[PDB]
């Protein structure tokens, strides 16, 4: 039931952590590989209790990434003292980290000023599937943005929304709030079994008027595949 | 017939991967070389029936760059899988993988609201040759673009494609689509055997309207030629 | 008592530093690494009679970034001699030199021209914790700001201080003057345990006026934990 | 004679290939290295049918850069195919490659709408002199330049050819056309025995109006001096 | 008395190459690594009859930089030949060449049309000191400042003059004119025994209408403590 809580609550911390493998990673006997792929699911394991950590396969769709995590902790210490775990292992050893970034899971901003036909369909229900395609774009929005009056902003996000919204069948999403935990405003995540719908949802949303606000739009967009972590390793410890 | 179907129908994915030698490959004995091409060779036959794959000498044409595949799938999970399995032979141990770029090819969007007499043009069939120059220019478009109406975009379009015919005849291209799934708005690819034709098209391309929109025009542009993979291997096995 | 000196007399110049580690490191036995933790501690007592330094860990925290260090001096010959001295160590050689910034602690230009009620609220004594969340954020502001009048600036301030109050309840807070030493204006330097607090007042300040004239905001923002060096090191030493 | 021919004919290309020396290169013994030089000089006298490549020692002038190669070529191929071999040398395999950049030489055009007398001076023959300083400066002109017709663009290059004239007793220059091949629209190319005096021709040149178009000025600006190959390698065999 | 000329005449060339030591330095045992400073001395004294070279420690104080010589030649041919012989040597040979910059020591364009007051001010001799601080700024103008007719520029200049002449009894200056030689137009260089007088200057600089008109101002800020080379290099041979 918590895992459940880690991923739908407000308040919890949402970290991405990239990882890319060493050339002198395949040196290492067959054997030392599978050990070692060992020990990192057993740490992964214990640390169960307090956080919830998914795995991407970043390889041969992301550029100079391999691997990514998705870390759910209601402290971020705890993610701290995880991936400091992780990249101690044997395997982390053999890894070069990538980009992190940190953001926090909050209550709606703007939604409660929308139409309540608008709300319903909010509501609904879209993607439900296992290993799906997963991309994270960061984003900065501009000072402008900043500037204008809550009014304002409120209805550009309305706009947002509306464009967006006949795609939630098929696109998940989630949203976290990164100001001042990195250099980004915020970090956008999304599961979708239709890549070429998610091309669609990012083209119709370049047109509304709130899209010229993003300062910063990807650098980088990550896409990868949703997979259990024994899948991942397993293709290194080949 | 069905690598026509590839390289021509909407829906089909391309994937544009670049790769740089280790300098530590030439420390390996000349026999480890030629066994290494077998590997690699045989992984592109395996994977043969799924996706196509072509090879381009970027050695000595664009800078810290070697080889880039082309690489044409239905879906990106069988890329992900094909360059995943290929980073990991030997060979692939010694490569510096360098940019990555997706797009799907799609029907176009402006070109039934352009003039009759210029459909008829764009279908003409232009550059049939082999060992071609190939050139990949990434786009990405302004706020501005997006903010403007069909008509207006459409308007803009058709002076593009009317600088561009009379370059039909000896440059041969392809549009993919790309947002969403990396940083960049569109792919460009282009073959031809006369880059001074190339070169006069692109000037030509300067000059309209359409182009002070393009926020991004290269970085990088790869210019290479298009080779047969032993060829291009052959020379790293000497 | 002269720790206290150095954290908050005007005239020192606070040092940040920030490292990552080699992979080669680990092909160190355990033995050796654990010698080298010695070391550098050693050298850190050695110098402790002229200069204060502590330490963060950013591993897991901020990307490319394992160790920070903030030292402060009272002239910047002596932090270049302990950073010469540190980098020199067994530890030290495989460490991967990260940023630096230098600012000096200097007497408040807006502060007096306040209101007496503002005055107050600004001495109040706030996150008085071990352990905390440490954030800095390089800040160059444009040269509009510098054109603006000194009464057009103290309103400017005045509208940030009066946003930024209310956490100084959660939220400590050191300025570092940094013109002409690097490429940035100021080093802000913040500790707090509500990481959620942070980003609310982040938020709040980029609404204030002033934030549109800072040209450079962040790149990078380190965010880590507060730490004794035995503890960081011995991280590595495993 | 046709080595003239390649120097100043147009539909000659010009590649601009950078290098710098790798550190592990001093491992090797004095004898080793002075048996590699000899397998590079071979290889450039092999080439001399097709090709013309010069020699600039960059080391100790240009940041970053040991040695640069100015090759001359009818078609790219041949460029790649001799570069590729260099790089294949074993000089070549302890050689980081710098920056690459391709342009056609043209016929001239705005020169033909200039003025008589102004025609008649651009005729005029500089500086005939061996070991001369070489700079090289690639552009990159802005959106705007190209959106001028071309009556607009001649009365700039006239106010350009006006300002540089008084210049050309004492410096030489060669225009490469790049557009379309790399990032940017032209290679820029001089020798000079006087560097005071290309530096008052740069100083001369950025206060015409044409200036402000270019978008990209340098970055890199290549300088070094020419001198024949084996004295170049000849430093390194030592 | 030779010496005096090169730092104070019209027409020298002041040569700015900053350097780092390569890790795997401190891999030598300290015998060789004090056979080798007496190399690098050698080669200095060798050349004192043609330059002068001056040291900077800048380890611990710039970012990814230990060492920076100022060198100064009447050609800039003997400044190559230094610094590629001063390359080769076994120190030389675990050094990573960092930033390079050249530009010539020139006669005033506005001081003649500064009032006659602000002339004396101008001739008044400040910091006599050794061991002092050392900053460079590298200054690139933006095309507005050229496209300004001679009488505007004059009349920003004296503004500029008068900010900073309070600043030259504890500062000391140093102008080279920079454009053409590599990607600034001026190198500015400073001696101080304090920093926080020359924080100051900047400060005072940065409200002047000049100060909008530099493009480029720092990147790299280059800070360190002027020192002979035997001093600094002692500190390696440990
Ligand atoms: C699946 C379809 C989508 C739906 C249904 C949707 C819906 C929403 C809603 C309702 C909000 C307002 C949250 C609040 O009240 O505070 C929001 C915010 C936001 N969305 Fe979307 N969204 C979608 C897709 C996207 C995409 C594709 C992106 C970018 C790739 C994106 C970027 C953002 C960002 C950055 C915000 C924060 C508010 C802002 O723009 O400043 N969203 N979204
Ligand atoms: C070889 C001759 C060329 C022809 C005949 C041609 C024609 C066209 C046509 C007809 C379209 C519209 C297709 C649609 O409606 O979706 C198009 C789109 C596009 N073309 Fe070209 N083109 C040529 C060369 C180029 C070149 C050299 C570039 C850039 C290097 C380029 C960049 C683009 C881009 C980025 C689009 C995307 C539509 C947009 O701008 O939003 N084309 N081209
Ligand atoms: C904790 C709540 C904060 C308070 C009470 C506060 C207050 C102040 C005050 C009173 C000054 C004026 C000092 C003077 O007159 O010299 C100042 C300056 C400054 N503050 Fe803050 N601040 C807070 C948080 C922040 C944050 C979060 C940032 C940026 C991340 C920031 C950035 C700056 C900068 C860059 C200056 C430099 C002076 C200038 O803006 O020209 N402050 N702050
Ligand atoms: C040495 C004295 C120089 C002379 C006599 C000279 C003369 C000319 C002439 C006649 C043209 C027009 C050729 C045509 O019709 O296409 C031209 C073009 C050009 N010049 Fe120069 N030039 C000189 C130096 C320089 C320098 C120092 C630079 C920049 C570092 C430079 C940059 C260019 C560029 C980029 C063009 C391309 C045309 C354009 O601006 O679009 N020239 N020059
Ligand atoms: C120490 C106090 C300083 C004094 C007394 C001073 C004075 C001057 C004077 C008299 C000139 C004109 C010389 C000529 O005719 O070429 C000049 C030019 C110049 N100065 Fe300063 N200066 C000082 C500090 C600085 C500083 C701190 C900078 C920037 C870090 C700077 C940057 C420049 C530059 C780039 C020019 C070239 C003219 C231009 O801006 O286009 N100077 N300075």
């Amino acid at each position: 039931a918590d895992r459940e809580k880690l991923l739908t609550e407000s308040g919890v911390y949402g970290t991405f952590a990239t990882f890319q493998m060493d050339h002198d990673w395949w040196d290492l006997p067959g054997e030392s590989r599978v050990i070692s792929v060992a020990e990192v699911k057993g740490l992964v394991e214990q640390w169960s209790g307090k956080i919830l950590v998914e795995s991407y396969l970043l390889r041969g769709l992301s550029d100079h990434a391999d691997l990514m995590f998705r870390v759910h902790a209601r402290t971020l210490s705890d993610t701290q003292q995880f991936l400091s775990a992780f990249m101690g292992t044997r395997l982390g050893r053999h890894l070069t980290s990538g980009g992190l970034l940190h953001g926090v899971s909050k209550k709606p901003t703007y939604v409660a000023g929308f139409p309540e036909s608008m709300k319903t369909e909010l509501q609904v229900n879209g993607e439900s599937g296992s290993r799906p395609y997963a991309i994270v774009i960061p984003i900065k929005k501009d000072a402008e943005w900043w500037a204008l009056d809550q009014e304002a902003r409120t209805a550009l996000m309305q706009e947002h929304t509306q464009a967006a919204l006949p795609y939630l069948k098929t696109v998940k999403k989630k949203l976290y709030h990164s100001t001042g935990l990195d250099d980004v405003d915020f970090i956008t995540y999304f599961e979708t079994e239709r890549l070429e719908d998610f091309h669609n949802l990012v083209r119709a949303l370049q047109q509304v008027k709130e899209f010229r606000h993003n300062r910063r739009f990807g650098h980088p967009t990550l896409l990868g595949t949703m997979s259990p972590l024994d899948e991942i390793l397993e293709k290194f410890a080949q």
